[PDB]
């Protein structure tokens, strides 16, 4: 019930919402049908338009009029963005020259330079060239300030997962926004774009930056605007909030728009009908930034232009229909569209079996158009597991297609021509940012970058001490001139053990054999090279630090290092430095089957070969390749069962292409490589490495535990010209984190040769180096030449494998 006989009076667009019944004059009311009687009239102001003209100049201010052009307008803060071009013959903003801004050039009584995020739904980042033309204030912003390529958004690559993500900093698994539909099995409740649940502060997780303001004591303007508020009244509300008394002003303020997407579904995102969109979306930055000069703000204020994903062409004929794969498709609940999530129609159906779904949905057509997934094995590069509002069942849908249910679906809801929502490392998906204003850096292009980061960006513009959440603070301080955050490395938690020679031969009853019973110059250079003297070629950036409690050995060898878990009986890390001229060598017959006992490690904390007979669904694999050992003497450290690792026999025809064909290809291609390898384990899919308790799956009749993933790490100089291992500049990194299955199912050519599927794998499963900190709890490039925040936009980095 709105009692909305109260009056808007003096109250349009106030910033405090009032409860119930008392109506309400905010920013949002329309859309809950919630507004006073008299909001249209009083707040919704149209007459005349939103033009000065030469005949308005000077008026007599009629109260009437949706923006004014008399004398005292300026001071009252609600003259038409135009005025003092045509009233006071100065120039529109975008006709001046730029000019750096070095400091904030603001009025008295400003504490801050204040924050006004622009944003744009469906802007692809492609339109920023492509449409150049036709926007020339963006094209100002852009050239003038600091800007990306590109800015990745979150998956799914749809509008409230990435708004809220822009908001808060975290992905769409943490705050809870994980489509623009949702079910919520604790709640027994669902979400959806149309209706009143979404308004719901249940669905709405962590932080956003205008509670985060609002906590700390900064004023923020409402970010969200109901459908009918024109834009032009929208910005005129912004810069009459600018005007407010220092005690009463947002330092604050999001503006939004439903264009160019809106259109993009009608038109396809290069429609010839999208010029005018984009059009006017210029037009508007325009009015804002006419504005801002107006009110002395335009060297004030910080602005950030930024979208929520991109747009690709989709087409109704497109669609893939799971009523063609499966006979049982009245049993299961699908959300379609550009991704797929599948649930029981019936809690109460004991019949329905997800294995069976899964499996007749794979690989059951030769050009198929989605793969489908148990969430858990979805690429963790998508952080799209950990909620019980994402089905267990997925499909990840090929970009420009369509998943649905049945035929009838999709003719009784063709129209659209554009839609968005698929992988969020497809280029069409990527979107744009933007920062412009006294706290950015002038003239400066930045790489490509995630969403996730800007809240702690937006945070350090405002002075707030961001909400814990996903971004790496630090990791975008080269877009900012000032407030920059120095964070520090974390400490490491567990030191490491150096053991020496302990344990004899005979001490060892593990089950393995090795054919290796076969002089005082080699006996002294062999005993060095296991007190760490070629570690400064293998261990390039440092060790890893480990930072949680744990018991490890640091293990030194001729060809590789390694951090040695006392707790998991296998290596945390493994690193190797191969160089360009390295050559590749077979396993010797006489070593096939070999594995050797490590004398500097205890047999109670050692592998054990007969576990691995016993268990007929397992075998091992070697986080060091033995293929790239740099002599046959060398060749035998390899065999270690303190480098042995459990795998799969699926998983192994992966491992041993990447290690006997990738490893040195791409050591051939970027001038030596370092990598780092090692085991990941995540039983419960939240990301995070798991505690021992948490492992699901052991050796058969023993402690050693299965990895979920097995990870890498490869470096090397982004200069190509100095090898990896003599490199005085800025690193290059791609990394991936290969799940650790026991089929390759998920690989459709898997019965061809490995070259002709396996790197494709490896490209889906392409990591940061922070994902893989995250899965290890090892803090990775402790000890090189580059500054910490370079260091963290590396961390962050993300090998796409996508052209241009
Ligand atoms: C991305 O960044 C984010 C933010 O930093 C990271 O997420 C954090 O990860 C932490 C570790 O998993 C997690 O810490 C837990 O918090 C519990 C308290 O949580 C509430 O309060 C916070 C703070 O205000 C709030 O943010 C939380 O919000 C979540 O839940 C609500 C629903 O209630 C949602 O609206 C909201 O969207 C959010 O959901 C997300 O997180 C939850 C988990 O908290 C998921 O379940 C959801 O799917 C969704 O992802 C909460 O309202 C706290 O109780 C936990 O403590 C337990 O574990 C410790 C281990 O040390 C143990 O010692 C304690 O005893 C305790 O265990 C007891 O409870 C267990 C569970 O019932 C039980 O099994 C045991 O037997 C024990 O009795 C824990 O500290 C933190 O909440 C989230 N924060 C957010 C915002 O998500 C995220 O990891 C980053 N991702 C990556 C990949 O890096
Ligand atoms: O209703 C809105 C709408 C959306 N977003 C907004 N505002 C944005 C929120 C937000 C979050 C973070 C940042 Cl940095 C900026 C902004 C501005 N306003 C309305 N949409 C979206 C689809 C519908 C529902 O009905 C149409
Ligand atoms: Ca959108
Ligand atoms: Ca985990
Ligand atoms: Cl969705
Ligand atoms: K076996
Ligand atoms: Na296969
Ligand atoms: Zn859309």
């Amino acid at each position: 019930w709105t009692a909305t006989s109260g009056s808007c009076k003096g109250r349009c667009f106030e910033l405090q919402e009032v409860g119930p019944p008392d109506c309400r004059c905010d920013n949002l009311c329309k859309s809950y049908s919630s507004c006073c009687h008299d909001f249209d009239e009083l707040c919704l102001k149209t007459a005349r338009g939103w033009e000065c003209t030469k005949d308005r100049c000077g008026e007599v201010r009629n109260e009437e009029n949706a923006c004014h052009c008399s004398e005292d307008c300026l001071s009252r803060g609600d003259c038409c963005t135009n005025y003092q071009v045509v009233c006071k013959g100065e120039s529109h903003w975008v006709d001046d020259d730029c000019e750096e801004i070095k400091v904030p050039e603001c009025p008295a009584g400003f504490v801050r330079p204040p924050l006004i995020i622009f944003s744009v739904d469906g802007f692809r980042a492609s339109y920023m060239k492509k449409g150049s033309k036709v926007m020339p204030n963006i094209e100002k912003l852009r050239s003038c300030g600091t800007h990306a390529p590109y800015m990745r958004p979150v998956y799914p690559t749809k509008t409230f997962p990435n708004l809220y993500t822009l908001a808060t900093g975290l992905y769409p698994e943490s705050h809870g926004i994980v489509g623009n539909s949702m079910y919520d099995p604790v709640f027994d409740a669902s979400f959806h774009l149309r209706g009143r649940e979404k308004f719901n502060h249940r669905w709405w997780g962590g932080q956003p930056l205008w509670i985060t303001a609002t906590k700390q004591g900064v004023r923020a303007g409402t970010f969200f605007w109901s459908v009918s508020i024109p834009h032009e009244r929208r910005i005129l509300t912004i810069l009459q909030w600018l005007s407010l008394p220092d005690n009463e002003r947002p330092s604050v303020y999001a503006f939004y728009s439903e264009q160019p997407d809106f259109s993009g579904h009608k038109y396809g995102p290069f429609g010839p009908e999208m010029t005018n969109p984009l059009r006017e979306i210029d037009k508007t930055v325009g009015q804002l930034m006419d504005g801002l000069k107006q009110l002395r703000l335009h060297r004030c204020v910080n602005v950030i232009f930024v979208g929520d994903h991109g747009m690709e062409d989709v087409t109704c004929d497109r669609t893939e229909f799971l009523s063609n794969y499966l006979t049982n498709v009245d049993d299961i609940t699908l959300v379609p569209g550009t991704l797929g999530r599948i649930r029981a129609k019936s809690i109460n159906n004991s019949k329905y079996d997800p294995k069976t779904i899964i499996a007749a949905l794979t690989c059951k057509k030769p050009d198929q158009h989605f793969k489908p997934y148990m969430k858990q094995h979805l690429p963790k590069r998508l952080h799209y597991a950990n909620n019980r509002r994402i089905e267990d069942i997925h499909l990840l849908v090929d970009r420009r297609w369509h998943v649905a249910r049945k035929p009838l679906d999709v003719y009784k809801k063709c129209f659209f021509q554009g839609d968005h929502g698929f992988d969020n490392k497809v280029n069409s998906m990527q979107t744009v940012f933007v920062g412009y204003g006294p706290t950015f850096k002038y003239r400066t292009k930045v790489p490509p970058f995630e969403n996730i980061e800007l809240y702690n960006v937006m945070c350090d513009l405002l002075g707030l001490k961001p909400a814990p959440n996903n971004g790496t603070h630090g990791s975008l301080n080269h877009l900012l001139r000032t407030n920059t955050f120095r964070p520090t490395m974390p400490d490491e938690v567990s030191r490491p053990n150096y053991p020496g020679i302990m344990y004899l031969q005979s001490e060892f009853d593990l089950g393995c054999t090795c054919d290796d019973k076969v002089n005082k110059l080699e006996e002294l250079n062999k005993r060095l090279h296991t007190k760490g003297s070629t570690k400064e070629r293998h261990l390039l950036y440092g060790r890893p630090a480990v930072l949680y409690r744990t018991s490890y050995d640091i293990l030194y060898h001729t060809d590789f290092e390694s951090g040695y878990s006392e707790i998991f009986l296998m290596p945390l890390w493994t690193s190797y430095t191969i160089s360009k001229q390295a050559e590749v060598s077979s396993i010797p017959e006489h070593l096939t089957n070999c594995v050797r006992p490590d004398v500097r490690v205890s047999p109670g904390f050692s592998q054990n070969c007969l576990a691995y007979k016993n268990d007929k669904q397992m075998s091992y694999g070697f986080l060091f390749p033995p293929y790239l050992s740099s002599s046959p003497e060398a060749k035998y450290d390899a065999f270690l069962v303190t480098n042995m690792v459990p795998m799969y026999p699926a998983f192994k025809r992966v491992w041993a292409y990447f290690q006997r064909v990738l490893v040195k290809k791409y050591a051939s291609e970027r001038n030596g490589v370092n990598v780092i390898s090692g085991p990941i384990f995540d039983y419960n899919y939240d990301g995070l490495r798991d505690t021992e308790d948490e492992i699901k799956q052991y050796v058969e009749g023993s402690s050693i535990p299965v990895p979920t993933h097995y990870y890498s790490i490869i470096t090397s100089c982004l200069d190509f010209t100095q090898p990896a291992d003599k490199c005085d500049g800025p690193l290059s990194v791609s990394s991936f984190i290969l799940p650790h299955r026991p089929d390759n199912d998920e690989s459709c050519n898997s019965s061809e040769d490995e070259s002709k599927w396996v790197e494709e794998l490896m490209k889906m499963h392409t990591a940061r180096v922070r994902d893989i900190e995250h899965l290890t709890g090892l803090d990775f490039y402790r000890k090189t030449s580059r500054s910490y925040s370079e260091i963290l936009t590396l961390k962050t980095y993300l090998h796409t494998y996508e052209s241009e």
